[PDB]
């Protein structure tokens, strides 16, 4: 069910520490390219579950070349999931089992280190501004950029009529426009990931990028609505659930 709440206050307190280590700007060089040159290594992470089982889940780890997307790399393994899944400590879910993927790939074939990770999750888009793709930025130290499929409703960000608004005004592929919390901060974009999809992506900084630098990298890896390092973490990881059930 549900952890207790003294247990959600150990969570809140530790990535409140983590946050702490969060770099939101450019730190490599393929960064701050208007096309990106240098950069050859895109990495995705997503974990998958069997309905009805809540112990058992997939955790996938892939690496795409750039700008092909062609997949370089795969390591799709069944891990035991524990912590259930809280709003605002998705990481403490699925992260320790993307750090040993992620460790996996360092000694078996290092030369594919991703360059950066598109995390399937917010990153500052979230309730402390901590959220999972800052966590697996800042535990393995590698960039990583938060998309998230649905809006966190944060810091005053709704999805409401003006917000639905907002996205029927995105009108192609890059178009976006900006989540401004209560704070005055910007969280993160909303983008139209493609053409011919409607229904926006939000993406934040997890770590060691730029949120416009993150939004147009995102664009770039989409060859349909969910960007393809995650869409292929995605795929691969309920494949192989089915696979083996
Ligand atoms: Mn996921
Ligand atoms: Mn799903
Ligand atoms: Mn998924």
């Amino acid at each position: 069910e549900r952890p207790p709440e003294e247990t959600l206050s150990l969570w809140k307190g530790e990535q409140a520490r983590l946050k702490a280590r969060v770099v939101d700007r450019d730190t490599e060089a393929w960064q701050r390219d208007p096309s990106f040159s240098g950069l050859q290594k895109v990495g995705g992470v997503d974990v998958s579950f069997v309905k009805g089982d809540s112990v058992r889940a997939c955790a996938s780890l892939v690496v795409l070349s750039y700008p092909e997307l062609k997949v370089v790399y795969e390591d799709s393994r069944m891990v035991g999931l524990k912590a259930p899944y809280v709003s605002g400590f998705l990481a403490f879910r699925e992260v320790p089992f993307l750090v040993e993927l992620v460790q996996r790939l360092q000694e078996k074939e290092p030369d594919l280190m991703p360059q950066v990770v598109l995390v399937d999750g917010n990153g500052v888009l979230h309730q402390r501004g901590f959220g999972v793709a800052c966590h697996l930025g800042v535990l393995t130290e590698l960039p990583c950029i938060g998309v998230a499929k649905k809006l966190l409703q944060v810091d005053g960000l709704e999805n409401n009529a003006l917000h639905k608004e907002k996205i029927v005004l995105l009108q192609a592929g890059g178009d976006t426009f900006p989540l401004i919390g209560s704070s005055g901060t910007v969280l993160g974009m909303a983008l139209r990931s493609h053409d011919h999809s409607t229904k926006p992506l939000y993406v934040s900084v997890g770590h060691r990028i730029s949120l416009e630098v993150a939004v147009r990298l995102t664009h770039h890896c989409c060859r349909f609505r969910i960007p393809e390092p995650i869409r292929q973490a995605d795929i691969r990881s309920r494949e192989y659930i089915r696979r083996t059930l």
